[PDB]
């Protein structure tokens, strides 16, 4: 048969996706691991933990979601796990207050 | 080059010492149950 197997224009498209498919699935990896702290400071309870607890588990929710790449970030993972950590500190804030 | 297995003095002492620490070991054991349910009961902060 005829078939174009080598490193052509759609192995080198094809590499490029996989590149930034990996960028993406370690912005997934990052933002989870900052939505994790994210979502376990909004879930505190709002008596339990104080405004001050939930703004320093929105931060560390934050720094977590923010430790993936700069193709981590050009991925949503990053970005969501990010927006994840900082609603989780807005609110265990609203709680706390 | 000893005694038989009979309950001798040193068996009887080891038998009652036996009986002692058992004893122990159980008042121990529902005195940290009790203790742990008294902690539960005492915890009241009012935060949570």
């Amino acid at each position: 048969l005829t078939d174009t197997g080598l490193l052509s224009g759609s192995e080198e498209r094809v590499q490029v996706a996989l590149e930034e498919l990996q960028d993406l699935k370690g912005v997934w990896s990052e933002l989870s691991k900052v939505w994790e702290q994210i979502d376990q400071m909004k879930e505190q309870p709002w008596v339990s933990v104080q405004p001050r607890k939930l703004r320093q588990n929105l931060d560390a929710l934050l720094n977590q979601l923010k430790s993936f790449p700069a193709r981590l970030r050009q991925y949503a993972s990053y970005e969501f796990v990010q927006r994840l950590l900082k609603g989780y500190m807005k609110i265990n804030m609203l709680v706390i207050e």
